[PDB]
């Protein structure tokens, strides 16, 4: 508390607020989150302290996971700028094609790593993807969802986004799997292709909605099990699938198949991390380097 200094706040998130913040002592500068309340759940705090051991070049380094006064920091390494950021400043030129496929191939590695040792985000977006000046893209603040839970906020007075929600969460399955990070990401892939958000949604009805307006409303057909689930209406709208091509233009054909099978409504069908960077569309895989204003 009194051992940092605040130089700024970051961001807000789902489940708490981050800072960039120096140590005191070391003036080592961290990316410091913020979770404020009963006190806790310490349950988490051993699962979520199981984080500080995922070590690959692309997830964020957990540094300390700290539960003190009602609070419970996550102290992070700390990266350059952050995807929405960049995205934003890319927005009049859009990010080069290549350096999207590099951060693509490159968040796919991360995710098949965890994925490989069991553990889900459940939470990606933008703010949650991190970049630095040689090129690298790092996937920050995993669990947080299968140890707290969310409800209508993050945590206080902030609206949950779900523009990255998979359909299986949004019709309300209990049992979450890998198959909603491919999504999310899927989502994040158009969105640097097209400079516009794939979804977004500003209910839960109108992301449910905005999705089957474009893929097609699922059936039992393309979706074996849909109607069984807890919020399933028979009463949904019937939308036809659209043709594809409006969806990521213009990337090339080996994009858009890739896109496809990211989202596919049947996380059964949905490619895992692992076979998609087995995929064509990273045959020419580079690794280019970001112009980021600092
Ligand atoms: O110029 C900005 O706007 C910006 C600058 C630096 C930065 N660095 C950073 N490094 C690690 C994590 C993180 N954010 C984060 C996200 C989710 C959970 C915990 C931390 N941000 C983010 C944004």
């Amino acid at each position: 508390m009194e051992n940092f200094q605040k130089v700024e706040k970051i961001g807000e998130g789902t489940y708490g607020v981050v800072y960039k913040a120096r140590n005191k002592l070391t003036g080592e500068v961290v990316a410091l989150k913020k979770i404020r309340t009963e006190g806790v759940p310490s349950t988490a705090i051993r699962e979520i302290s199981l984080l500080k051991e995922l070590n690959h070049p692309n997830i964020v380094k957990l540094l300390d996971v700290i539960h003190t006064e009602n609070k419970l920091y996550l102290v992070f390494e700390f990266l350059h700028q952050d995807l929405k950021k960049f995205m934003d400043a890319s927005a009049l030129t859009g990010i080069p094609l290549p350096l999207i496929k590099s951060y693509l191939f490159q968040l796919l590695q991360g995710l098949a790593f965890c994925h490989s040792h069991r553990v889900l985000h459940r939470d990606l977006k933008p703010q949650n993807l991190l970049i630095n000046t040689e090129g690298a893209i790092k996937l920050a603040d995993f669990g947080l969802a299968r140890a707290f839970g969310v409800p209508v906020r993050t945590y206080t007075h902030e609206v949950v986004t779900l523009w990255y929600r998979a359909p299986e969460i949004l019709l309300g399955c209990k049992y979450y799997s890998t198959a909603v990070d491919i999504w999310s990401l899927g989502c994040i892939f158009a969105e640097m292709v097209t400079r516009r958000a794939l979804f977004p949604g500003d209910s839960e009805i109108d992301q449910l909605f905005r999705i089957f307006r474009t893929l097609g409303t699922p059936d039992e057909v393309v979706w074996p099990g849909v109607t069984s689930m807890p919020d399933y209406k028979p009463s949904f709208p019937k939308w036809a699938r659209q043709d594809f091509s409006k969806v990521v233009p213009p990337l090339d054909e080996d994009g858009r198949s890739l896109l496809s099978q990211m989202l596919h409504y049947d996380p059964n069908k949905r490619i895992s991390a692992k076979a998609a960077l087995a995929h064509p569309f990273f045959q020419d895989v580079t690794k280019p380097v970001p112009h980021l204003r600092l």
